[PDB]
This record gives C-alpha cells, structure tokens and sequence, in this order.
DNA sequence: GCGGACTGCTTACCG
DNA sequence: GACGGTAAGCAGTCCG
C-alpha cells in the first residue's frame, strides 16, 4: 500500500519517492523520470520561440523552460490546444510563471499550483491507501510544566506517555514508584529514551491529540533548548512542522502522523473538545483530568506525582484506542479521494472534492481551471436564493408523517445535467431551463460533473450489495465506510459550486439546483394538499410534516404510502418522494425549531436551545424536562412544576456551578471584532494575560451577580471560585431558564413562575 | 432628559 | 473550513 510521495534533490535533480509497504515491510522505491510541467495558451503558436525564452532567479541559480510543446486539451467540454512548459526543478515552477504569465504574448498560465508529489500520484495514477495490511501505529503524548504567561517552550517536559496494543508507558526523570513508569536521570535522557523507543518499535502510524500545533512544536523547542537530535523518521529526518493555513501540522517523513483533533473536530459535534470529553463521548467510560496547577505542585512538592503519571499513561492509551477507532474510515476516505491519509486528515470537506475533480479531469483530459486571483473572489461575493421553508402551524400535533425526497440536490445535478461545461451552451439539440433563474443547461453531452456524481451514486449501490454479501464483520464495517463517506461526497457537490475560492465555481449551477430544489419541494406540498386531504404543518428544503386532522394514526401512515404511489410517477427523472417516519405526537415551535416523539417512545429535538451549545445546561435540562412532559406523558401541570422547583433551586443558589457554563466560539482574531459579547470580553481579559484566544477556540464562562451588560461580569469556568461569589441567580432565572422554557409551555398561555 | 423601540453583530443551528 | 435560511441574545442608538 503507497502509504505518501515525497521527493529529495540528488545532484541538483529532482528525485520522486513513493513511502510504500508491501509483505509486511516498507520499502521505498525512486523515480528520477518524472518531470514538473504547466500549460500556457499563446496567442499566436508563431510567438512559441520568442516567448519561450523567459526566465527569473532561484536560491541557486536563474531557471529557464527546459522544453515545451503544444497540447490538445478539452476546457469545459469546448477543445482547446496550449502550450505545456517543462522545468528541470519543481521550485522554478513558482519562479517563472508571474513573469511567464505577464508576457503580452500568453493568454493565461493554467496547472501551475498542484505540488509535484502530489501530481505524481495523480498523472501516474496511483491509488493511496490501497490493499490489506495492517499498519503498526504507537499513540505518544507529552505532560510539560507550562506556567501562567510563560513564552511558548521554557517550560521543561515532566513526562511522555506512549501506548499501542501491547503496552502503555510513561518515561520521566522524577520518581514515580509504578509499574508502568520509566525513570530517567533526566529530561534530556527520557527524550533521547523516547526516540529509541519510537525506533526500536519503528511503528507505520503515530497517533497524537493536537500534536500538529502543541505537542510535536514543543519536543522540538526541548531538543533545540537542550541539544537532542529529533529524529522519528525513518529515512533519519527531523518531523517538518508546515505551517498549513490558520493553525500548522507536522510530517514525519516515512510514517502516518495521525493527529485526532481535526478528524475529531470535523466528525463529532460537542461543546468542548477535551481528550476527557472525546472518550466520555465516543466510548461512554468516564476519564479525569489531572490540571496544570495539581502537575506542577506534584513536580515541585515530590508528594502524589502517582495521580501526574496514571493521567499521562491513560492520555496515551486512550489517544490509541480513539486512533484504532477513526483512523479506518479516514484510510478508506484516502482512498476515494485519491490521497494521502495526512492531507486527508487536514483537508476542508471543500478541497476533497477539489482533489477529487483535478484527478477525474486529468484522467479526462481535462485542463484544470485556476483558484480566483484576490479581484476575482470580490466578484464572486454575490449571494444566491437558497431553499424553501414553509413558516409551521404552532401546537401540540397527533399522528405525523415525514416525507423527504432521496439525494434531492444530487438527482437535479444529475437529471438536469447541471455543470459549468453545459450551462448556456451554443446549439444543442436538448436543453433543460430553470424555473425562474431562467439558467439554459445543455443535455446532449453528459456534464464533467454529473458524470463523476452518476459514478459516485452508482458505486455506492455496488457496495451496499457486495455489504449484503460480505461474511467477514471487519471487511462489512470497511465497506459501510466507503458507502457512507461516498454519499457525504455526493451532497459537498451543490456547495462546492457556490465556494468562492473552488477552482470549479458555478453561481448560476448552484442558483440552479435551490430552484429546482424549491419548485419540486412546493409543488409536492400543493398536491398532499389538494388531491389528498393532508395538513403540512412543517416543511423545509427537500422534507416535509403533515397529518389528516382528527384521523386515526393508521390511516394517516395508509393515506400518506398511497401519496407517494400517486406523486412519484408524475415526477421527473432521478427526483423520488420517500416515506421517512411516523411520530405518535410532534411540537412545531418556529422555523428550524420542532420537537416529535416516535411510537417507541424516542423523542427526536431540532433546533430548540437543548440541542445549542450557547445555553446554560440548567436552561437544557430544565426545557428537556418541560418538553417530555409536554409530548411522552402529556401532564401540562407537571411542566408548570418542573420549572417552578427549578427556578426556586437557582434563587436558594442549591444549582451546581457545572450546569452554568457557557460556550461560545471565537470567529475571528479578537481585534477585528466590532462588537463584544460576553465570549469576547472573556477572550480579551483571557488574552492579556498572554493566553491563546486563537481561532476555533471555545471560549467557557459563567455569569456572576450584579447588573448592566451581562459580558463585564463573566468569569470562566476553570477561573470561577466558589468563595462568597456565588452566581447571578437572577440572570440564569431571567434570561437562560425561563425564555426557553416559555418557548413551549407559551401555547398554553402561561405568564410566570416562582 | 428619560427610557422604550429599533437595528446591526455574532452564534449556532437545520438540511 | 463549502451553501443559504433562520431564531435568538446582547450591546449599542434613536426620538416621542
Ligand atoms: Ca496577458
Ligand atoms: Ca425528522
Ligand atoms: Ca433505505
Ligand atoms: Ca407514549
Ligand atoms: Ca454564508
């Protein structure tokens, strides 16, 4: 399996390197072959000569085109032939094209911004990730002795914490008396141990939690501070930590640096992202946190650094057992996208589906169009019409059905041939027009996209048949990944072509599929309406709730299966209706905002503060409560109660500060703010005392007593104390608990509680 | 003047 | 880090 591709300089020559394992070892095979190449459309093929001879300074020395010939090539479908220039090294690439592409000769330069490594993966047309082998992988995690304020790497590590199927262990250079610590004479000898272990066991993966920003940065600040060569890699290399957009990530050439926190950030949603959390999350068994403030008191009293060793022991084998856990579906996802499993792991959902099109249009011989330049994005700041979403009959309804169209923004870009290389073309036999966008798409070729979109859809049936088929539990939970990670591709389409900064940008194809989107969703609705006797007291984009008022629950679900027997016929190529659910009773509140409850009993909560990370866990429990009374029992008085005793429980202050926190993420760099809430007077203190409020962090605190804004009176969390503060017992009764409250218990008219 | 009515900023959801 | 549509709360500024 070709684990990445990276490529050296052996003589001043570009040589390419494919870090592959084959029969249960890894092997590197070389190739001096492969030589960097981008295209340029001249104006006049008479200027090839004349404009051939540009050229501009490296390091070394001046770069000039090594040869260039004249290609044929299609570009939205419509033929095209342009120059393709060759270069000896791929660092002349970036050199010679701004003063290429100025030249009054050119058109345009195209395929410059791919790097060489990962152009060899795709014209080669090698697949990553591909075959059976099962990949040792070692989780390693650091505990340090950071103090308030204290410039990044001064701070010495007190332990690092390594774990794989075998074994966990802890090595560190104050005396810890357990069986699984190792104790070094110091710091520098347990790095230097460290290093050894990572080579004696020479694993395929390493795993880390955050690693990319926090942990591989900090080893390297120790080993340049106290002189240790760091290096993991295999052919000898100290990891390269790349500064890869807002935050960086690290490479540790020869082995899989798999850092969690990305892949756990994209999939999972939670208020905060604690290691502590992530397990209690994903596992369900609890973890503790042993703080920096209890770390440190340990190194500098001696007494109790057995609680400092066992949490640094279970970071790393709980980072392992959540590695083992997500690691194969990020494998197969490498896969399909075509690759490496690191770029995977960093990648924008938004710039899979990019490296996804460069591959399918290369093997096409299609030429790639380029990222808009910083006046193009300007013109591309043009928002479009989105989906429809009918405003809800409010109240407490019986005997509810969920209808909802399968894949519906995928069936319009395949039935209506929706793709920048087909709209508005100049006469075709066929064309499809928008309902009120008035956007002409051509259906006598089939689209570069659509025709990727049908192979997508139409694998993925093949897979949930060969799934039927598989006997072996492991290969059948591999191939439920593969399917389910197809369909989350096959929805990225519609947006990827409203992305500003996508290569393959189409306005009037994303206007497109919304209207479609609107007039199939509107014109199901008038006839549930009209030819069936059916109420939709709830309708969103492609989705839809409705009931026969006073009707039995089993004639609303026979009334409702002969709809869709009615209404699919009349609908149009891949665009199908489908039966979803039934719910024994359902609450419409606002729109994006609705509680049901099935026949089994499971509640189902969207939108309602419950479900947001932005209120008190008081005001979350105490509408949960309030909301179950209302749909599973029925018993409208015991919400009444369940409030009051809740509200009283506040003003005795018997309310534990754990359900108070808050959590609202920073947007931006906290200076671009133009007005601050509680979450961003939080930061600004946070960050002048020299913390890192950076973005993509949550920002937890609690509101304590007194009046005027809520923002000038907000401690964290972790900074809150019990002492004489207390909390502001009025704020959590006035504006957290009782608003979400009134929210559903308001339908019955109800004015204040005690 | 004062304080109730408006309005823009920002967050997190829904599909 | 895709998309647009939506409900809110909090912290400012009108204007009767
Ligand atoms: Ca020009
Ligand atoms: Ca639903
Ligand atoms: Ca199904
Ligand atoms: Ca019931
Ligand atoms: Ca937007």
């Amino acid at each position: 399996m070709i684990l990445d591709t990276d490529y050296i300089t052996e003589n001043g020559k570009p040589v390419i390197r494919v870090f592959k394992k084959e029969n249960g070892e890894f092997k590197i095979e070389y190739d001096r072959t492969f030589e960097p190449y981008f295209y340029a459309l001249l104006k006049d093929d008479s200027a090839i000569e004349d404009v051939k001879k540009v050229t501009a300074k490296r390091h070394g020395t001046v770069v000039k085109v090594k040869r260039a010939e004249k290609v044929q090539k299609k570009f939205l479908g419509r033929p095209i032939e342009v120059w393709k220039l060759y270069f000896n090294h791929p660092q002349d690439v970036p050199a010679i094209r701004d003063r290429i592409r100025a030249h009054p000769a050119v058109v345009d330069i195209y395929e410059y911004d791919i790097p060489f490594a990962k152009r060899y993966l795709i014209d080669k047309g090698l697949i990553p990730m591909e075959g059976d082998e099962e990949l040792t992988m070692l989780a390693f995690a650091i505990a340090t002795l950071y103090h308030e304020g204290e410039e990044f790497g001064t701070g010495p590590i007190l332990m690092i914490s390594y774990a794989d199927g075998s074994e966990a262990r802890v090595i560190t250079w104050k005396k810890i008396d357990l069986p699984y610590v190792d104790v070094v004479s110091t710091e520098k000898e347990m790095i230097k141990r460290f290093l050894r272990v990572v080579r004696e066991k020479d694993p395929d993966v390493l795993i880390t939690y955050n690693g990319d920003n926090f942990d591989f940065a900090y080893l390297k600040k120790r080993c340049e501070e106290l002189g240790i060569k760091f290096t993991l890699g295999r052919d000898g290399s100290e990891p390269k930590i790349q500064r890869m957009g807002d935050r960086f990530a690290v490479e540790v050439k020869g082995r899989i640096h798999f850092d969690l926190y990305p892949v756990i950030r994209r999939t999972i949603n939670l208020p905060t992202y604690t290691l502590e959390a992530v397990y209690e999350a994903v596992f369900g068994k609890p973890k503790e946190k042993v703080y920096a403030e209890e770390i440190a008191q340990a190194w500098e009293s001696g007494e109790g650094l057995e609680r400092v060793a066992r949490y640094s022991m279970e970071d790393a084998k709980v980072t392992y057992e959540l590695g083992r856990e997500f690691f194969p579906m990020e494998a197969q996802l490498s896969r399909l996208i075509g690759q490496s499993l690191w770029d995977v792991s960093r990648s924008s959902t938004g710039n899979l589906v990019e490296w996804f099109l460069l591959r399918k249009a290369y093997k096409r011989n299609e030429l790639a169009p380029n990222k808009p330049d910083e006046r193009e994005l300007a013109r591309r700041r043009g928002g479009y019409a989105g989906g429809y979403v009918k405003e809800p009959e409010r109240g407490l309804w019986d005997n509810i059905v969920y209808l909802d169209f399968r894949s519906l923004y995928p069936s319009i870009i395949i039935t209506h041939n929706v793709s920048p290389d087909t709209l508005n073309r100049e006469g075709c036999k066929e064309y499809d027009v928008a309902p009120e966008v008035g956007h002409k798409f051509c259906k006598d070729f089939p689209g570069f996209i659509p025709s990727l979109l049908g192979d997508l859809l139409e694998e993925r049936q093949k897979i949930k048949r060969k799934m039927k088929a598989t006997v072996d539990p492991l290969e059948k939970k591999l191939l439920d990944y593969r399917q389910r990670l197809i369909k989350i591709l096959a929805n990225s389409f519609y947006g990827y072509y409203g992305y500003a900064k996508a290569r393959w940008y189409c306005k009037e194809c994303a206007e497109s599929v919304t209207a479609w989107g609107r007039e199939y969703i509107e014109m199901v609705i008038r006839e549930l309406e009209e030819k069936f006797g059916f109420k939709v007291l709830y309708a969103d984009t492609d989705g839809l709730h409705a009931t026969i008022p006073g009707a039995d629950a089993e004639t609303v679900k026979k009334k409702a299966k002969e709809f869709l027997k009615y209404i699919n016929p009349k609908l149009p190529g891949l665009l199908e209706l489908e039966y979803e659910g039934f719910y024994v009773r359902g609450f419409f509140v606002t729109k994006k905002k609705y509680a049901v409850i099935d026949e089994e009993g499971k509640i189902t909560t969207r939108g309602l503060e419950i479900v947001r990370r932005d209120w008190s866990e008081i005001a979350k429990e105490t509408q949960a409560r309030v909301l179950e009374a209302i749909l599973k029992h029925g018993d409208v008085e015991e919400a009444v109660r369940i409030v009051k005793e809740v509200t009283e429980k506040l003003s005795k202050y018997e309310v534990p500060p754990e359900k108070l926190v808050i959590h609202e993420q920073i947007t931006r760099d906290l200076r671009d703010y133009k007005a601050t809430g509680p979450h961003v007077a939080v930061a600004k203190r946070l960050a002048a005392r020299g913390v890192k409020i950076r973005p993509g962090t949550v920002i937890s605190y609690i509101v304590l007593k007194g009046s005027g804004r809520i923002g000038d009176r907000a401690i964290p969390a972790d900074e809150f104390d019990p002492t004489k503060h207390r909390y502001d017992a009025e704020y959590y009764i006035e504006n957290q608990v009782l608003p979400a409250v009134e929210r559903i218990l308001k339908a019955f008219g109800y004015r204040k509680e005690d």
